[PDB]
């Protein structure tokens, strides 16, 4: 339900790209 072209729903999917952002520096690195 984040599909509102960034509005609102965003930051629900957005510490989601903060958090995977940061492990998909892990996954470069193992």
């Amino acid at each position: 339900m984040a599909t509102k072209h960034g509005k609102n729903s965003w930051k629900t999917l957005y510490l989601k790209i903060s958090f995977l952002g940061c492990k998909v520096v892990v996954l470069l690195k193992r």
